[PDB]
């Protein structure tokens, strides 16, 4: 009663209906967990071998100080942080690997085609793949094979994108964190955290750092570019967000998860004449496709597919009683959805052999016959409309307009508007660099990440975003933070005069954009690395020299720890709104929040007060601006 | 309540107390009652919504984690990350050996010592050998081995001794292995919040991952080590702490990777370093090994074995170790603090395993022998700092025989081959005694030490109970070094402890009743031996009277080992309970349903006398089912 469950009204309406229905939510289980383990919470519990469990004092000089094998608190903490990075990298690795495999199976008349040939041709140059006088699918398969070798090559060097500054690469080499193959780095961390291996906090964190780079500049980067090649590069597009996008008289099919091939094929199947007529024959007005979380962002960026909600609204979407099919693939799918859906007519469908869930309907997605497979899954959801009980349906009359589709290419297209045809060239990030250098924009910040019941859901996202724009810091968003901004109304051109400071409101008016730009899913944080890297190269500096920052105000996942680590290792200061489990390791805290700056020019900041985080980001950018002389 | 059954160990445990230094046994006692949640496997820390803990008792207390994960979901994921971690330790080990095979050369530090084996292994990888330079074949084979760690398209290469029935069974079950590092990433991905929440699907993913260790990572490591360093053959050595010499420079190799220990063995015979040892006042250089790096150089050179996992601190407490050179895995970080109470130089050599307050001397794999010589010289010069008044080396050591590769076992079995009836160079004589019942079965006793078990007591009790019941025993790792210290690795142990059938086979074949087949990656030699017998009898490995036992296991590598031994069709007994009691479905999958999937299952038995009765009854069940 001192603290609300959420700032969103639709969410609070469906939290009351969930209580009345006698169903359980993530908030209830959070409360049932009561006081969470102080050892685990400080990172000082170890279970890396059956001599354990071990727990050491999170207060140095008192209590039990070493694990049975001899591991100190700093060793136990730093190995635990490293497995979070390895696990997060593994989630993005398999995401990207699946996309590179889909690129390898493309064909002229097949279900998966090349929609951006110009983007394929430029990506090919980065992989030294010839394009002159060749069939577009021969180039596609060559590029897929070269991308696949980044996951498992054992000899030679990995391929990294051209926007990554040479200064940053040299810095990584001298530090010993230059990335090797994606899966090879994940195995390296899992090996070194084994009992009787690494027992040195600095060496362990540097291993984590190296691993995390295989995510941001490889697995996530390739996943975004390859997705663009096959499904199209995003451009500005309108959509609507929040649970009010569900329709009582239509068939509501909610896509949840992260992999783009499935939801791209379900979007195509939704326009199939037979399934369109089927929807009419079951008594509906048509098919209403909605997305949640990253797959939702993915199809919303490319097709304007309505966004039903973010991470902690997934159960509440089912509580509306209007979801006929909930089609999921992998990552961030609460297993509670299987039990919750037993209280409604909703068919909870699992499609990935990487993520089976007991008591869910398994309908394996056949990546060899994608559209036929998506048609079969969609048909089950349509037929389920007949089992709806309209008397128990409750869709809050709350939704918001939102603008998104801000790829690096689209941001550059919009900047061309303020370019003088004579003085300068078109199609560059120079107009953005010009406002940052002049001080019309103080800086640029990325607000990313999940929800976490430790924070009033969406409160820290909105208060952080709003304060950074008020202070003339242009903001770019991805993931559930971007959906929190969408639902609230920050992704609108009108938000500029309503919330932004003087410089950012003026730039918005001139460039005709909102003050917050939705750049996509969590793999699409790679677009932000790309944008910052292009600006760095244009000003002939490293990324750590620029007034930029990253913020993860309500993070939860191991992916978010891999993201935070690769943003900092790449030279961008990162603020965490949820403390990672490290307080019990004084040397780890000092490495992350201090010595790190001496290694990569950036460091972590842990701040659970969004108002104080904004003050710290603004002061940090002002120090970097002075050091850079702007 | 005894800390150990070994006298030399107990002598040094008294000197450790008198010196005021702590040991693994003291830190075990300081840990008091270990967490019940973590012990039952019902704590979860896979995301920052946690820590979560659920009731290990169904129907009582908190039943789901904040994301909705049940106890079976939390337990199965935690077990799977142990396998993935255990696979990653053997993966990097093997990957490093394949990279060393790729860098071999006629006049370089690393050569091809077994050309015949290279040419046979090259055949398994579809690498041409006729009319080719041995180093071109070597490099092709190394590249084909390396692609088993990371290939994204195509199929992996598996050994010829793996029966077609077993491969077929894995395909239909959905656990046929993919690339080693691809599978480790698959388990880490599927255990991430909001992915797999199904116990059977998660254990099957762990089973699939473990096979990339036992039949790929470890198997390649062992074969490639044989190629470059020579296949083991019968050899004598001495075991236990009494192998240390007060008047020599004692250099103890501890860790797992064979290249460094091979290079230190070569460096120890360098005339300059031999003369340097005499100039600092020593009789010479006394090389000893501990744990798996010890098992590797002992199997190939007869290098003396100072001790096993829980003896590593006690070797330093002797006050006689001038240099303790280590690479990776099972190296207790307490060795850095412990060494500071003596003159010992605790040298870390691998960037994969840095240890705070240790002396880091990076092993240069581009100049292996020069690098080894520099490291060894430091240890020799440190003899000048010895304090002979603090030295106490127990007058306790044992003779041991080892070097039982599959090739050497076959060479010994030729002694009981009838020139007319049958062919030589096959496992048929072993299959014949198993079928006749002169040998009831064959068991592998493997694994670590764990302070939850009186050190070495469960290893010895298990092995003795099995050889007494005519079950021939094969050993690796710290279980093999427990047997070495005790005196079971001797031809004389047959009359003392073996049953009548096994005693006869031992007299005829001229072998001890307990066969040391190497290090932990050399468990792949056991898979290879069992698979060859299966194929010779035209059956699957689950049809044979064989078993695996890890009486005092501790590491994530042992969980990976147990999982691929069971997935390969060999029943496995565990002497230390894994963290699964809180997941009823997981316990049913591991100790029951598993048998329906792969023809073998886990058995959890902390009483070695009960484990021997169960293994014997189980083999008699399988013998009856097979009709022998
Ligand atoms: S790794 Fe070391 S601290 Fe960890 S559970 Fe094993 S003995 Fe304990
Ligand atoms: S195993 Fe560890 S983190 Fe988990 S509840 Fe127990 S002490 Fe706390
Ligand atoms: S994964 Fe589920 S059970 Fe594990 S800590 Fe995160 S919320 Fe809790």
């Amino acid at each position: 009663e001192e603290k609300a469950k959420s700032i969103d009204q639709a969410t609070l309406q469906l939290l009351d209906k969930a209580k009345q229905d006698g169903v359980e939510t993530v908030w209830d289980r959070k409360a049932d967990m009561k006081v969470q383990c102080g050892f685990g919470s400080a990172g000082v519990c170890c279970r890396n071998c059956s001599m354990g469990p071990c727990r050491v004092s999170p207060v140095p000089g008192k209590g039990v100080e070493r694990g049975i094998c001899g591991a100190t608190a700093d060793v136990i903490v730093s190995r635990n942080f490293a497995r979070m990075v390895a696990a997060g990298t593994a989630a993005h690795s398999d995401h990207g690997r699946s996309i590179a495999l889909s690129l390898y199976h493309t064909s002229k008349d097949g279900d998966i085609k090349v929609k951006d040939e110009n983007k394929l041709k430029e990506v090919a140059k980065s992989f030294n793949v010839e394009t002159e006088g060749r069939d577009i699918y021969d180039i596609a398969h060559d590029v897929a094979k070269e991308g696949l070798s980044n996951y498992g090559k054992q000899l030679g060097e990995v391929t990294l994108p051209p926007s990554l500054p040479e200064k940053r690469k040299e810095l990584w080499r001298k530090l010993g964190v230059y990335p090797r193959a994606v899966d090879r780095e994940i195995a390296a961390v899992m090996h070194s955290t084994h009992i009787g291996c690494n027992a040195d906090a600095e060496a362990m964190i540097k291993m984590s750092m190296r691993c995390s780079l295989t995510d941001g500049w490889m697995g996530s980067f390739m996943g975004t570019e390859f997705s663009d090649i096959m499904f199209g590069t995003p451009h500005s597009i309108d959509t609507e967000a929040n649970l009010g996008v569900l329709e009582k008289n239509s068939v509501n099919v909610v896509l949840h998860g992260h992999e783009p091939l499935l939801s791209e094929m379900v979007v195509e199947a939704a326009s199939d004449p037979e399934l369109v007529e089927l929807a009419k024959s079951v008594g509906a007005d048509g098919i209403n496709l909605c997305g949640m979380c990253c797959t939702g962002n993915e199809v919303s960026m490319r097709h304007g597919i309505k966004i039903a909600g973010n991470f902690m609204q997934q159960e509440l979407a089912v509580v509306t009683g209007a979801v006929d099919g909930l089609i999921v693939d992998v990552q961030c799918i609460m297993p509670a959805l299987a039990k919750l859906s037993k209280s409604y007519h909703t068919k909870f469908i699992t499609t990935s052999p990487k993520a089976h869930i007991t008591d869910s309907i398994y309908m394996e997605f056949d990546e060899e016959n994608p559209l036929d497979s998506a048609k079969k899954i969609l048909k089950e959801a349509i037929l389920n409309f007949k089992n709806r009980d309209q008397s128990k349906v409750m869709i809050p009359e709350l939704k918001c307009k939102a603008i998104l589709g801000y790829s690096v290419e689209e941001i550059i297209n919009k900047l061309d508007k303020v370019v003088n045809t004579q003085i300068g060239p078109m199609q560059t990030v120079k107009p953005l660099a010009d406002v940052l250098v002049s001080g019309v924009l103080r800086g640029a910040a990325a607000v990313v990440g999940c929800n976490n019941p430790k924070v009033v859901q969406d409160s820290a996202h909105i208060e952080t975003i709003k304060g950074l724009i008020k202070n003339d810091v242009i903001v770019v968003v991805t993931g559930c933070a971007a959906q929190a901004a969408a639902k609230y109304g920050l992704l609108q051109k009108e938000a500029a005069e309503k919330y932004a400071g003087p410089g950012l409101a003026t730039v918005c008016k001139l460039v005709d954009i909102p003050p917050v730009l939705h750049m996509g899913s969590c793999v699409d944080i790679s677009r932000i690395l790309d944008l910052v890297g292009r600006v760095a190269n244009l000003l002939g500096v490293d990324m750590s020299d620029l007034p930029v920052a990253g913020v993860a105000p309500e993070w939860m996942s191991e992916k978010a720890v891999a993201i935070g680590t690769y943003v900092v290792t790449s030279g961008i200061d990162t603020w965490l709104g949820v403390a990672p489990p490290v307080t019990g390791g004084p040397e780890v805290v000092d490495i992350l929040t201090n010595k790190m700056e001496d290694w990569v020019g950036a460091k972590f900041f842990i701040e659970t007060d969004p108002h104080k985080a904004v003050e710290q980001i603004v002061n940090r950018m002002n120090e970097k601006r002075k050091k850079l002389g702007i």
